[PDB]
C-alpha cells in the first residue's frame, strides 16, 4: 500500500539532500519540499522553537524500513520525525506510477 | 468517509483553477493552496526537479471519482498526483460542516 | 494510535498561541506552523478567498478529547478545523518520544 510520508528536517540543505537520495535510491517516487515552518516542540522538558521545512515522500510501505534506515544515516538529529500516513485513495495512472519507480 | 486530497500543481493559476472549480462544483469544501514547493521526482526514468505548489482538498470519498475526473480536465501534467488521506476523528461540528457541503 | 492533526488558523498570532498552548499542555509533542495558504472555501452558495496559516499536531487519540476543547477555546472561528490523520507507520524512537510527550 501506498503511503505518504512527512519528515521535517533543520536546513535547505539536509531537505534536498535527503530528498534527492530518497528518490535516486528508488525508495521514493516523488518529495516535495515545503520551505518556512516554524517548529515548537518539547526536549527533554523544555518547550523549544526552530526554523524548519518540510518533506512530503511519496512512497510504499515495503520501502519503508529502508527509507527509515537511509533517513536516519542522512539526517542530523538523534530521534527524526519520520510518520507515514496512507493513503486510503488516489488516481490509478498516478499510483501506478508510484509503484513503478519505487523498489 | 472525510478525507484530505493532496494535488500538486506547476503553477498558482492552475492552483487557483482547480480549487476554483472544485469548490465551485460541490466536489470539495474547503481548499488549501500552499506555495513555495521544490519538488524531487521520476519522469521518464530519470531524476528531476521543479517547482510546485500544493493543494489540499477537504472532500469525502463520494465526491472522489467527479474530483479526479474534473481534476484531470483542468491539469496540465499527463499523470497529476491526486492522493487521498483519510480522516480518522476530528471536530464533529467542522465533519458535518464538510458532509454538509459537499456533494 | 499516534496521529498528525491538522488546524487552520487566520494568522501567526493565533498559529503560535494554539502551538505553545498544546505543546506546553502535554496534547501535542509538536506543532509545525506553514504559513502562506490562501484559502477557496464555501460560503453559503458563495466561494470566497483568505489567507491562512496552516498547523500540523502531532498527538495521539488519547489527546484528541482534550486537544478539540483547548483548540476552541483558543481559536476565533466558530467551526475550526481540526482533523486528524492516522500515522500508519513511523520511527520508532519518534513514537515513543511522541506517546511519552502527550497525554
Amino acid at each position: 500500500m501506498e503511503e505518504v510520508v512527512l519528515i521535517t528536517v533543520p536546513s535547505e540543505e539536509v531537505a534536498r539532500t535527503i530528498a534527492k537520495a530518497l528518490v535516486e535510491e528508488r525508495l521514493a517516487a516523488c518529495v516535495n519540499i515545503v520551505p518556512g515552518l516554524t517548529s515548537i516542540y518539547r526536549w527533554q522538558g523544555e518547550v523549544v522553537e526552530d526554523q524548519e521545512l518540510l518533506l512530503l515522500v511519496k512512497t510504499t510501505t515495503h520501502a519503508f524500513p529502508k527509507l527509515k534506515e537511509r533517513v536516519k544515516a542522512l539526517h542530523p538529529y538523534t530521534v527524526p520525525e519520520i510518520v507515514a500516513l496512507p493513503i486510503a485513495e488516489g488516481n490509478r495512472e498516478y499510483l501506478d506510477w508510484l509503484r513503478e519507480n519505487t523498489g
